[PDB]
């Protein structure tokens, strides 16, 4: 634990499960009052109860939602000193024409558009406050090709929007960057094993450390960008990935050289 | 004027004016068969008219006109053999809360997911016929940062589909790559001058320079013809060294004559 | 029909064989003057033999070769119109403490430091003429992890120095950019293949397309951008790689879906 | 607390002054064994004093001194556990032909190839081992175009050594990742404002945040990527540049909005 955060309100969406669930504790163990977001109200009791936070029902895709939530926050706490982007969606890992419109619609409605609605609702506050920090959470998926052709574009389109944001915030004292995730242990990845999408051994080869990444993990790269320890960092992308992207073009090498 | 697209079909969306309508220019002075697409139908039968293409009336934000474009094209001409995705629209360059969210919408609608709604039904057949070659059209907005919070995400989206489309279609034999435009001179770059100054522009590219429209269009006919055979999954910028250029502020800036 | 150059002098250097043997040959049939630049006369002329261009002898690693060669070249021709970067090594894919210090500087010596002292030799008048066009090569290698710790920071040193330069030039008319070949089928290639530091079904494997690129692939793309069809493209990297960069991010996913 | 250490033996080379000396410092307050390593030993004794760390004499751009370093270390504390690349120096912004070639060679053989040197004399140990964690110190200089055609280049050979080390390592437990600073307030810096090469003014409105760097901000990024809060981050650059990076690309739109 630490003090890292006292007196800081940070509002981490998606803060049910996974990495939100991840960066929720650590925030509330570094001693920020953290508003745990999320549609899911019972995900996100769980959450509040474990971490001392406050839950607020927020669904990214309904700029209603958004809106809604952001004045509550203003109203009930404060001007948000961290905002963290980790609500999300995947998609089954189809060829055009095999995934549907309204699958790809979903992905990017979500994942970019979502994460949008909330850095205006939450950010523009901070903007003119003069201060603050938001972390994005977006993919390696983001970086490379893969067979993701919503997710992909979407979470590259969230590299993009911190750098953008970056720009604009950045003479009103408002840092914004992102981590880009590998594969992370949560209920999400455990879904793709038991629907056979992904293997876990698969995942493990596919990266220069030979491991799955946690989500605490990804949690201590966010908190760190959130923090004053990253006080001269801005737009950046920061991948956390156990060397996935190190990984893949070795193959024309013979691959990893492993124990 | 070449033979190096001689019996080619090659559909180019937003071929009515600025980059599409150069891509549709000099695909047809290469010998292509040109299908000039484009939401506004006089502005593709001025262009087709000039190039002794075919018009075809697509808009790319609605799935029902780019299905039925897609079933005419297979219907009248084939599978296509090249597509370039030029159609697109811009922003005004607002900060979040002035932009309203209505235009952040259309602009991911129209720049990214209408250059997937294209991908899908013209470029799955390609896939199916196993040969093809697709060019994308991205923005040195998608590459670094600016004031454009919905056109520099759906360039990035842009690049990022590219390659993800290229690995999932180069085994079956269809090259995917983009190209990036910095400052371009077309139509919408003179409605930008009528938000945008031009000594600015040039001021901002180590070559100091605007690009032509048919500077872009080289690049794409490059990338879509066989002088390009090993190349796929790439982001070619065209920008007059607008790329390179901003990075030299610090040093007192670039050293011009 | 690639590409017009009526009459522009040309200098590939290590065009002797492979890439440049490629650009050379390409340039030429384009209408350039080439003038065929090699640490070996006897490969030199018999690509000078087939393209009509003209011999050059010159060592990238020794700077008082490159000085006369750009002697040479200004006395007997004049400046150059285009300079390919061609000249080049590969090293054995060994970890630290394998690999000899000595093997680690000569890949430096010549991938790295020998194209910048063809690009200050040839290209500084280039500059001050306020016309010109350079393009290096790099690779694949310097861009993406791998077992090449000499070979892929210097080639990464050739993508950073072809964006320096370009800033540095670009307001005196002069492009630069650099194409990063994949796997190439060259005789260097060949030497990976019998000393079994390579195998090429791996490589084919390795890319999206399923191809080893071929020289001639490599010279499109360099002619390309030394022409005037790439008027306003300065500063860039351009893969010619058969699609390696794509591949190798499938592996998570089950692979190449072939 | 920014990390914990627990006596881990951290092996900084250039230690003596500005960023080295920052991550030294802020090293041996999270609890690690600091071996304060400098060409200078008289710099390195004052930051020693300062961190309870122990000094070692390092030239990095001389191999045997950089054996006889790491021997000594292996000797007297053991394998490190961390080893950070921070012994660095400029040069002139000339163009080519201005900038004598000796000034290049300089800037390639410091700060490539002498990070090359350590990583392998004080990181193939740590392979052996199977633990450790290096960072290396790049520079936004690597990653963008400027006048800068040796430091650009082996800053960028700096960022893709990093990744092929990440790789051959990382199957041995070994992270391997690198920060780029931005303009950093050191006497490194304060040099280029006496010579009149740049203004400090211009460097913060270079930058979208309007801030030099502080050589603690990037000990910082330096001290979060060596520690276990990092053990999952591998192959990585990490820009600690205020928004350098950021702020170049929105001159043609009119420039920042202060
Ligand atoms: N797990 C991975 O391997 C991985 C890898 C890369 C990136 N990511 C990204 O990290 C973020 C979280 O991933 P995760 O693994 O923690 O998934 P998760 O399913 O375990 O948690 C995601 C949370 O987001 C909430 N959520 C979903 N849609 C929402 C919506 N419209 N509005 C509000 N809340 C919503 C969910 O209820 C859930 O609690 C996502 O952006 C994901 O794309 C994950
Ligand atoms: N001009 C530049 O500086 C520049 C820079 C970077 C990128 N680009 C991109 O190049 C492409 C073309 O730009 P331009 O300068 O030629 O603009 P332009 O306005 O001159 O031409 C754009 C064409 O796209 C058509 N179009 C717009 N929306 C459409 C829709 N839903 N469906 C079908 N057609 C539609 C338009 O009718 C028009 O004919 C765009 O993607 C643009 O974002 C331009
Ligand atoms: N073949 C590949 O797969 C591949 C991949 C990526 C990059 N490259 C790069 O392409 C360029 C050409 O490679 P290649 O495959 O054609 O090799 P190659 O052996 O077929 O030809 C290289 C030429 O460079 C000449 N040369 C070597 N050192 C020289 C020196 N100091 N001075 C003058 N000439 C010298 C050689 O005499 C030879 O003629 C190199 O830079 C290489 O690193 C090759
Ligand atoms: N200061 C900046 O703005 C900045 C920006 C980007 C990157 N960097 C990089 O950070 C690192 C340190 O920079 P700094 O500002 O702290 O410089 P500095 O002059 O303040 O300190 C550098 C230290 O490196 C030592 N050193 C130099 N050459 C050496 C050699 N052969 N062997 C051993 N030690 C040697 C010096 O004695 C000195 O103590 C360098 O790699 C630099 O290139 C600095």
């Amino acid at each position: 634990a630490s003090a890292e955060f006292n007196g800081a309100i940070a509002v981490v969406t998606g803060a049910g499960s996974g990495i939100g669930r991840a960066c929720a504790e650590l925030l509330s163990r570094s001693g920020a009052n953290v508003i745990v977001a999320d549609r899911d109200i019972e995900a996100a009791t769980r959450v509040a109860r474990a971490t001392g936070g406050k839950t607020l029902v927020l669904d990214v895709g309904e700029d209603a939602s958004v809106t809604a939530a952001a004045n509550e926050v203003r109203a009930r706490y404060g001007v948000a000193d961290v905002l963290v982007n980790c609500a999300g969606v995947l998609q089954r890992t189809l060829p055009p024409g095999e995934l549907a419109q309204r699958e790809w619609d979903v992905v990017s409605r979500i994942d970019l558009r979502g994460t949008y609605l909330c850095c205006a609702a939450f950010g523009a506050p901070m903007a003119d406050r003069r201060r603050g920090s938001i972390v994005n959470i977006a993919s390696v998926a983001g970086m490379r090709s893969g067979p993701l052709h919503a997710y992909g574009p979407a979470k590259a389109g969230v590299i993009s929007l911190t750098e953008t944001l970056a720009g604009e915030w950045g003479p009103k004292g408002v840092r914004v960057n992102c981590v880009s995730p590998g594969f992370t242990q949560t209920p999400a990845l455990e879904r793709g094993f038991t629907t056979h999408t992904l293997k876990a051994d698969v995942l493990r080869d596919a990266a220069a450390l030979g491991h799955i990444v946690s989500a605490n993990e990804i949690a201590e790269a966010v908190v760190f960008l959130a923090s004053e320890r990253a006080s001269a960092i801005t737009g950046v992308n920061l991948p956390v990935d156990a060397g996935y992207l190190i990984a893949g073009s070795w193959a024309a090498y013979g691959g990893l050289r492993r124990e």
